[PDB]
């Protein structure tokens, strides 16, 4: 369940948040094969609750009224032809595993749901699972409000309701059967693995009765004895009565602390500068790399609904989102989770953003497809980050560096640092209120490279800078703390 099952080569997975299936389907085909990605987190495929109070919310997804693959997204056939087209082309799709609850209490009964199922949180009817009230932890809770009302109790953090959701009775050999027939279904459709969302809120044995239940992966696409590739979603950083470690025994987690200390350490926040990152990793307190999913940031965190708070950095952040995006890709250290998403407009008051609720791109709630401009940016309102240059070209790095160990490190004490995977790889950064320019050995051999940040390799030429190497490895570093991107990155493949 640790293995992310990207076929050889392939590094990194991209979140294309909110897509629909039609538009991930194309992107496999067009984009993401031919550069190199390895997967697609998808958003949660089976059906939730349709919320028009606010209209269509982006969280109307993580509250589940059936297992039915019928959501804005599109529908089962066009889900199955997103995986099979995907599978196809060597790109893996990854499911967002809505697990543990269905949906909020307060919810009206009817046939508010994206496919029309009827349900009644009021009674704990799902009748298209189906689920009674006998299927939820309503007896087994023991707060006063029923929901989730302090955070050192790990008892009431697994077996209340987070804010309200209906919370699914996972010790019952039933319930754990009816989510194993939902995620065997997807797993032989194809799917390579699973998000499981919430992981905090189950306990860790749970999880495990869950995954028991698992069948090996599609032995159409993969080798026999494949297991799905699990990363759980745990929210740990300091002192809580839960531990992110208590999960290992099931999959990987999810290391929320990663893009909060990179966002800290990146906007110079309390002192802190890049010569620190010199031991980064496990040296910081993070799990260790072989059991870490790690992002600069998610769906949630990115408009502040997850750990992290106001240090973590975003699209709206470009230059030093790239820069932060770019550390990730080049360090070795976990399985590393890009993000893309939509522009909302976002609009601040008193700290807070009032529009962090704004759904995906739509017309009268149908989401937007995906357009692709002429220089290969997207349109209708999807940033469409995986396809920035780049991040683009750190994710090809990432690939050609795979396996190389971490060297050649170098810093001048404060924001300039630098370090090389092996002799496959060097990277350069320049987060200091003034120029760099000095002389690094880059353990890589000589020759003329092309620098892949400010530009590409076409056919024997670089339309960006270009950096040469000596033949003891030494090369010249020029980077002015007013470029675009105040970092330069140079690989084995970016070589002329
Ligand atoms: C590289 O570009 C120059 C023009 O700037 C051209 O003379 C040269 O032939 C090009 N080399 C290749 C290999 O395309
Ligand atoms: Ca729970």
């Amino acid at each position: 369940q640790y293995s992310p099952n990207t076929q050889q080569g392939r590094t990194s997975i991209v979140h294309l948040f909110e897509w629909r299936w039609v538009d991930i389907a194309l992107e496999c085909e067009r984009y993401l094969a031919p550069k190199g990605f390895g997967g697609v987190q998808v958003s949660p495929p089976n059906e939730n609750v349709a919320i028009y109070n606010p209209f269509r919310p982006w969280w109307e997804r993580y509250q589940p009224v059936s297992y039915k693959l019928c959501t804005r997204s599109g529908n089962e056939d066009e889900f199955r032809n997103m995986v099979t087209r995907c599978n196809n082309v060597g790109v893996r799709i990854y499911v967002d595993a809505v697990i543990n609850h269905m949906c909020g209490n307060a919810v009206s009964a009817g046939t508010s749901s994206t496919c029309g199922s009827y349900f009644n949180p009021g009674s704990r009817d799902f009748p298209a699972v189906p689920y009674s009230g006998w299927d939820f932890n309503d007896g087994k809770c023991k707060t006063g409000s029923g929901d989730i009302e302090n955070y050192n109790d790990a008892t009431q953090v697994r077996d209340c309701r987070l804010t309200g959701l209906l919370d699914l009775a996972l010790e019952k050999d039933y319930v754990r059967s009816k989510i194993a027939e939902y995620m065997n279904h997807l797993i032989d459709i194809g799917v390579a693995g699973f998000r499981l969302d919430a992981s905090k809120h189950m306990w860790p044995g749970d999880i495990k009765a869950i995954l028991d239940k698992l069948h090996n992966l599609n032995s159409n696409w993969f080798p026999a004895g494949s297991k799905p590739f699990i990363y759980q979603e745990v929210i740990d950083l300091g002192g809580e009565p839960i531990k992110s470690s208590d999960y290992f025994g099931n999959g990987r987690v999810t290391e929320f602390k990663y893009g909060a200390k990179l966002g800290t350490v990146i906007r110079k926040w309390n002192g802190e500068k890049m010569s620190y990152l010199k031991n980064w990793g496990e040296g910081w307190g993070f799990v260790p790399s072989d059991r870490a999913l790690v992002f600069v940031d998610s769906h949630d965190n990115q408009r502040g609904h997850g750990a992290g708070g106001a240090s973590i950095l975003t699209f709206w952040d470009a230059r030093l989102y790239k820069m932060a995006v770019g550390f990730m890709l080049a360090h070795p250290y976990g399985f590393t989770r890009v993000m893309s998403s939509y522009r909302w407009p976002r609009q601040f008051q008193n700290g807070n953003d009032v529009n962090d609720w704004v759904g995906p791109p739509n017309n009268n709630g149908v989401i937007k497809e995906v357009t692709i401009n002429p220089d290969t940016t997207c349109g209708n309102d999807w940033v469409c980050e995986h396809r920035w240059r780049q991040i683009r070209n750190m994710v090809i790095f990432r690939n050609v560096v795979d396996g190389q160990p971490f060297t050649n490190w170098y810093d001048n004490g404060s924001n300039q640092v630098a370090f090389g995977r092996g002799n496959r790889g060097f990277i350069v950064f320049n987060n200091d209120d003034w120029s760099f320019s000095l002389t690094l050995q880059t353990g890589l051999p000589a020759g003329t490279y092309c620098d892949v940040i400010s530009g590409d390799k076409i056919n024997g030429n670089c339309t960006g800078i270009k950096i040469y190497v000596s033949d003891d490895g030494k090369a010249h570093f020029s980077i002015s703390n007013s470029a675009e991107d105040p970092f330069i990155a140079i690989h084995a493949e970016s070589k002329l």
